[PDB]
Order: structure tokens, then sequence, then C-alpha cells
């Protein structure tokens, strides 16, 4: 026998004073659109012409966001003359192929002379082919190594203006609620003298008077409230010899001796009789439960970064470049010839 | 005094029409599930192939949407032959020195001859080295320099995926509310004859049949509407001598001489009484103000783009690159020895 | 004459059983601000720190989820010294310009090393030069190419976050009307009993008793359900000789030979009088028609990724680079001499 025949104080309305409300209703969200240059990146002229590669997005969300003796002196005459021939004839071999050999050597010092200008000018186009080729990698590569950082701030840019977009939309979700509540609000209050309490104004309608506002509706309420009330005890019902027992339209209010079916909303007992309560059988209380659960979305949940990193990395480090190592590759006789020169007179 | 005893023209109903009423409610959203390389990328292979780098975040966002004187002739004899002798082995000196020479030159000459095909043999490998290593960096810089611009792009349409993965669950959101209502208008109306006017069909209800549709209720709900109403005046309430008098379940209808408690939604007149009446003291309007605001987010609010960037920017410009600049590095005999090789024979 | 006039057995209840209700609802959501970080990232530095340059991002989420026969021998020795004095100036000549030619050779040669190794000392200049500067080219392209993989899965995993943001604001939206909800729910049912079917408490109300909980307010609902109901079949309206006769707060309940108007709510006939019933003319039905279309919003439709792509992309494919090709570039006097240093001898 839980609750439905415990007996508590309950406060009973017992005169009233004549009362106004003034209840302002919005009925109606302007355009938001948003420039999404100026929102991302403002002025600044680098990620500017950045934004311009992201690709039509800002329109996209602008969907959105629009929407919602005288022999042997002979013989001696025949053998000098005979030594002297020879020795001429041995001089023209000497000099003969000295010649043939210091003319190889002037031919071939002046084609190595020739194979040196040779390189030099094949080389001069290499240090000048690499000077070019090499300065434009260098100045293409700074340009680029300026340019992922600044992408990188933009795509964290566009998180902010999505949370801009996404609460820009649940407004605009909710605002549609509030014009729904405005036409229920309207309909049962404009269209319709209400028996709640507290609609369409504190206390107990009279009549109302609609005006509006420029995004609104204001509801002149006329009503009385409770001037002056007083707890009576009282039983939602009573269970005699077995049988429960309880009011229709109105509550127990308890008297020292008596039990009367008073109207809920004011103080004016009536006596108990069959056309002023209802009657049950048993005695025994039905207990009911209700829960209302407001969803619980599934939330995106993810793996730690290392394994969805780690499913698709490639740590390759170039080797340190070696190339060709080139420090690797490592008078007397025309002072003589000067001097017989002068010292061949003495022989003269 | 401002409202509560002004009298305006107010219209009462005057006679009724039967009339049935139709009303479609949807109480059921399908799972619009979305494969996320056809959205963003569609057939684009370049594309499709980046995406798999962006993780599984397709499916992230498919959990949020599937849930949701023949002496001194010989004395000249012995001089001449003493000057020859003499000189004879100065010509070997003279000849043997220069032999030791021209064999240093040929060998040194020779040795300058290896030591430049020992060069072009290494600088060949050097040249074949940088053709193949600069062909390598120049081919995978074109490669990485090509790849930075599709990634953009697929970034602004990850956020027209996610503005279509917000819009679809926004409106969720509200078929979940949809279906309260579906909750609510089957239990006050297909479990419930209401008292409220419009609720349940135009006009006052008198019984009603529920359909169901495929992701729907239909109601057939029938009712009485007025066929024919006349503006009375009237106040919600009068202050007679200081006191305010109202009614009690009605209005005042004013007739050209007389107040009559009429039934707020009929012309009935009845008499003012004690019982048709509430009452009260010192003829005051309490005024009471209501002002239903409706949530506004705090807004992603942002620094200017410069200030967020340079948070976090290096301007580094590499020298432009100088290297060794080696434009900075800069017969007669043999006539003559062929000439007295001949001449020399006028001396024989 | 469709539905109006109709006869339908309606279940009309015939007993009470007493019972209480304990219903539950929602009145308050705590603030899950996300460290941006570890939801993202997690344990892993390399994306951690570039989470820093994505800007303050992480904030900008928080704010959102934070709100919400003596002569001829003389004239033969005149002859022979005349004939040897003119060979010997002619000597003298031949041996000073070998001189002259020898050591202008062994200049010429000696100035050649000098240039090579000028040569050799500037190209290891510029190999050395080389392998500085493409060493650094080879590792910093190296940790270039390490580091836009790795900003994929990073903005991916950020749509994650801004789907549990979406959601988690989502859910925020629906508690602030669960708390305009409780506020209703609250007003007409704590401070106002309550004339509707199975509002406050399975079945009718009686009266009722509030209780927190730690978010919550927990209703002790006092109601009277129906114990024992019978199929009475009935019609909403009857037209007699073309006009319409229908109920005032009730339906025809059919007897098998009477129409009684009983109260919807409970089987109690009473006669078909002016005072049970209101009264038509010429027996038409009106006939409406209600369709309670809830936002379906403007997605954002896209082109293809191509049409989007082309609009901002340039091919450029850097020439294979070509250099200069330097492979394009291609004794026995000594003998003698050592021969005739020994063999002039023979004419000493
Ligand atoms: C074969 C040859 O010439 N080797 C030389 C060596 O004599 C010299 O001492 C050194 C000094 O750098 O250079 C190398
Ligand atoms: C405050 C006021 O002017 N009330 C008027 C009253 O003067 C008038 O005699 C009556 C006739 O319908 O209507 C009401
Ligand atoms: C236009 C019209 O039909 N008005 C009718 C009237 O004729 C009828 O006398 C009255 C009550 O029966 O209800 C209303
Ligand atoms: C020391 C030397 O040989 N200098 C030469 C110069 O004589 C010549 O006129 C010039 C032409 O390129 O090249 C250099
Ligand atoms: C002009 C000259 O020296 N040409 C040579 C050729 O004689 C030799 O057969 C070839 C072998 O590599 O190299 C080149
Ligand atoms: C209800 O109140 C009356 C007096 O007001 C008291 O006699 C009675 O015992 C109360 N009911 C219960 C169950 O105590
Ligand atoms: C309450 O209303 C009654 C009924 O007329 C009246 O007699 C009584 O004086 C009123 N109370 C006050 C405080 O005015
Ligand atoms: C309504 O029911 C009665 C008997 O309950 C029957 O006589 C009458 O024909 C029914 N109405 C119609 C339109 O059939
Ligand atoms: C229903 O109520 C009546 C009225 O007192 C009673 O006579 C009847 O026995 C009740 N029915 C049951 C099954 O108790």
């Amino acid at each position: 026998n839980s609750v439905a025949y415990s007996n508590n104080s309950i406060a009973i309305p017992t005169n009233f004073t004549i009362s106004v409300t003034t209840e302002i209703l919005p009925v109606s969200m302007t355009k938001t659109s948003v420039d999404c240059t100026m929102y991302i990146c403002g002025d600044s002229t680098e990620c500017s012409n950045l934004l311009l590669q992201y690709g039509s997005f800002c329109t996209q969300l602008n969907r959105a966001l629009t929407g919602i003796t005288q022999n042997v002196l002979y013989e001696n005459q025949k053998l000098i003359a005979n030594q002297f021939n020879s020795a001429i004839g041995k001089i023209q071999d000497s000099l003969s192929s000295t010649a043939s050999a210091l003319g190889k050597l002037q031919d071939v010092v002046n084609q190595n002379a020739q194979a040196l200008n040779t390189l030099v000018k094949q080389l001069s186009s290499n240090f000048g082919a690499i000077s070019s080729v090499l300065n434009d990698i260098l100045s293409r590569l700074d340009k680029v190594e300026a340019e992922v950082q600044i992408d990188r701030l933009i795509t964290g840019r566009l998180q902010s203006l999505q949370t801009y977009v996404t609460q820009q939309l649940i407004r605009a979700a909710e605002i549609r609620a509030s014009a729904n509540l405005a036409a229920t609000k309207m309909s049962e209050c404009v269209l319709g003298q209400s028996k709640r309490v507290d609609f369409c104004g504190k206390g107990y309608h009279l009549m109302s008077f609609p005006q509006s506002a420029p995004h609104g509706v204001v509801f002149l309420h006329v009503t009385y409230v409770p001037a002056q009330e007083k707890n009576f005890t009282t039983a939602p019902a009573i269970c005699h010899d077995g049988k429960a027992h309880f009011p229709r339209e109105g509550v127990f209010v308890s008297n020292g001796t008596h039990w009367f079916v008073t109207q809920r909303n004011f103080y004016e007992p009536q006596i108990i009789t069959t056309d002023n309560t209802f009657v049950s059988g048993n005695c025994d209380v039905v207990i009911g439960i209700v829960n209302n659960t407001v969803y619980d979305p599934l939330q995106p949940e993810l793996d730690s970064f290392k394994e969805e990193l780690d499913k698709y990395f490639k740590n390759h480090t170039s080797p340190d470049v070696d190339l060709g190592d080139i420090s690797g590759i490592n008078q007397k006789e025309i002072d003589r010839l000067n001097e017989v020169a002068k010292n061949l007179n003495e022989s003269l």
C-alpha cells in the first residue's frame, strides 16, 4: 500500500486577482552566408592563392547556410781522313735521328696542349650546365619547402569553419522547431479559451489578443491568478474494508472529521457519493514504470595512429654520395750544351 | 487598467457541419550509407589510391549514418790529331748527355699520357655516376611535385562529405523527434476523444480510425466544424466599484444592455451569478512578462591567419651555388737539324 | 457519405483499479571536453609535433563542447784544316740550336706539370664542394619525402574528431529540448490534475508527487486504470431525413433498438435530446486533408573530381639531363744515340 493512500498536505486554491501577461515568441533565421577566403585566410595572399586549389568547397558550405818517311806520313794522311769521313757520316745519323725524335716530341706536346684546351672547353660546359640546373633545383626546392606548412594551417582552419557551419546548421534546426512551437502555440491559443494552468499567461485563462513583432508574435493574455491557498491533508484514494474509493474530477480534501471531493483547483467541499466517486475491488495498487530515455550515437573510435599509419610508410634513406677522388693519381744538359758551345772553340 | 477590461469584438461560434480529416504523419529513415571513394574521387584512380592513406575515415562516417820543315810539319801532325782526339771525347759527352736527357723527356711525356688516360677513365665514371643519380633526383622530384595539389582537393571534398554527413545526421535527429510526435499523437488520439480545437482534424473531435502507411500513420478523424460565427463585444473581466468580476469556464458576451457568461466555443448566454463568476479585491491588474529565448553557441572564432601561421615559419633561402672556375688557369731546330744532316756532307 | 455515418465496434470503458506510476525524466549534459592530441595522434610523437602546425583548432572544438810534292802535301794540309775549322763552326750552330730547343721543351713540359697540379687542386675543390652540397640535397630531400603521408592520416582523423564533435553537439541540442520537456512536464503536472489519458501515469490522473534524481525528475503519479471494456457499435453522427445529428461531449453508443449519447470514456447511456446533441443542415460531409511534411536540406553536391582538379593542374616534366661526353676527345733514337756514343770511339 505504497503512496496511493498516504496523506500529505496539498495546497488547494483558497481567491482571485485579475492579471495580464505579455508573452513574446520568436516565429522566424537570417542567412549568414560566409566568404571562405576572408574567414580562413583573411588578407594574407599566399594562403589565399592556395584556397583556389581546395576547390569550390566554400560554395558547398554556402549551399547549406543559404538553405536551412814520306810513305808513313801519307798513310797517316789516309788514316786521319778515313777516321774523319767515317765520323761525319755517324754525325749525320746522330743528328737526323735527334731531329726525328725532337720533331715527335714537339708533335705530341702540342697534341697534349690541344687535348687540355678541349678538356677545359668541355668542363666549362659541365660547371656551367650544373650551375644552371643545380641553381634551379635549389631555387625551386626553397619554394616547395616554403609552400606544406601553410596547407597545414589552412586544413586546421577548415575544421574551425566546419565547426562554424555545424553550429550554424544546428541553430537553424532549433529555429525550425521553434517555428513548429510558434505554429501549435498560435493555433491552440489565438484560434482556441484554454483550461490549462499557466499556458496562455500566469494563472487561469479568460481571453487573448495577439500582436506582431518583426520576427515574432506577442500575446496579450487576460488571466486570473490566485491572490490568496491553504494546505489540506488529502489522499488520492481511500480503501474502505478492502475496496478502493477515489474521486471523479476532484481530490479528497480532508476536514477534521469527514472526506469531501473538492475540485482540484479550488476549495469548495462536496460530500462523498457514488456520483462524486468511482469504486474498485480487492484494495491492490498496480505499479507502473516509465523511463524516458532520450539518441547516443556510434561515435567514431579509431586505432592508435601508429597502426593506421603503418598500414600504408617507407623509411627510404638515400646513400651518402661518393664520387672519384682525383688526389690519388699522384737544366744541367742545357748548361753543358751552352758550356761546350763556347769550349768547342778551344778545338777550332 | 491596461487590457483586462478593454472591450473588443470577438468571434464566438454561432452552427455545425459534420466533416472528416485524412491526416498523414511519418513515423519512421533508411540508412543512406556512403562509399567514400565514389563520393569524393569517383572514377579517378590517382586520387583513389591517395584515399587509402587517409585511413578508415569512411567507415567512421558510416558508423554514424548506419546508426542514427819536317819537324814543324810533324808537330802540326801531333797538334791536329790532339785537337781531334780531344774533340771526339767531348762529342761523346755532348751526345751521351743528350741521350740521357731525351730519354727522360720520352719517359715523363708517356707518364703524362698515362695520367690523362687515368683521368679520362675516372671522369667518365663521374659524369656517368652524376648522369644516373641526377636523372633519378629529376625524375623523382617531378613525381613528388605532381603528387600535394590532389591532396588539397581531396581535403576540400572531405568537407563536402562532412557537410553531407552532418545534414544526414541533423535530419535523422529530426526524424527521431517526429517518431516522438507519432508516439504522443498515436497515444492521445487513437487510445484517447480530444477537447482541443483542430488537434485530431479541423474543428471539434468526435471519433477516429488510424490506418498504416509504409513509414507512417494516417488518421481518419471524424469532426464537426463551424458551418456558420458572430463578433460580440466582450471583456475578459469587469471591475464593479473597485472589485474585479470574471467568468468561470466562459466569456462575458455583450448584449446591448446586459453581460452574459457565454461558453467560449458557442453563443449561448447565461446570467451573471456567483456560480457563473469569480470575484476579486481592490481592482488591480498583475502584469507578467514571459520571453521564450530559444541555444546560441560559442562559435569558433579565430585569429587572423598570419598570427596562427607565424606561431610555428622559417624563410630559409639556400645560397646561389658557386664552384671552381677552370677558365682562369691560362720546328725551326728540326728544320736546321735536317739542313745540317745534308750540309755536313759539304765537310766530308 | 464516406465514414462520418459508418458504424463500427468501438471499445468504451465498462471498472477501475487504483494504480501508481514511477516516471523518470532526465532534465540535465556533462562537458565532455576533448584533448585533441590524445584523440587524433595519441602517444605517437612525430604526428603530435605536426598537430602544433594545425593551429589552435582543438580549442575551437572545445569552445563548442564546453558550451552547449811538298807543295801539294801542304795544300792538302790547308784543305783538311779548312774543312775541319768550317765543320766545328757548324757543330757549334747545331749544338747551340739543340740546347735552345731542348731548353724550350724542358720549360713547356714543366709549365704543363704546373697546369695539371693547378687543375687537380681546383677539381679536388669541385668534387669536395659537390660532395657536401649534393649530400645535403640528398639528406634533406629524404627528410621532406618522409614528412605528407602522416598529414594525410591526421586530416582523416580530423574528420573522425569532427564527427565526434557533431554527434556531441547534436546530443546536447536534444538534451536542451528534454530540458524544455522537463519544464512543461514539471509545470502542467507538479503545479497543475490532468484530464488527459496516460499523460501523468497509465490511466486517469488523481494526484502526483515529484522527487529529484541527480540529473532528473521522477514523478510518483497516482492514477486509476481500467481493471475491466465492451465494444458497442457506434456512429460519430446520424443524418435523419437530410439533417446530420451529432453528440455534445460523448458518442452515440448503439443499443439493439436505440441511440444513446454515452460519455466517450465510460458506458453510461443517456437519451438523444437537443441538450445532448447538435444539429446540422443538408446532410453533407466536408472533407479536409492534412499532410505533416517534416527540413530536407540542400546537400552539398559536387562535380566529378577530374573537373574540380583540372580547373587549377600542370603536368610539367623536367627533361632528361645530358652533359658533356668526354670520351669523344680521342725509344729508337735513344737506342741509336747510346749506340753511337760507343761506336764514335771507332773514329777516335
Ligand atoms: C488521513 O488523515 C486523517 C485526518 O486528517 C487521519 O485520521 C488518517 O489516519 C490519515 N490517513 C492515514 C493513512 O494515516
Ligand atoms: C476572499 O473572497 C471572499 C468572497 O467574497 C471575501 O469575502 C474575502 O474577503 C476575500 N479575502 C480577501 C483577503 O479579500
Ligand atoms: C448501425 O447499427 C445499427 C444496429 O446497431 C444498424 O441497424 C444500422 O443499420 C447501422 N448503420 C448503418 C449505416 O448500417
Ligand atoms: C464492476 O463494478 C460493479 C459496480 O460496483 C460491481 O458490482 C462489479 O462486481 C464489478 N466487477 C468486477 C469484476 O468486480
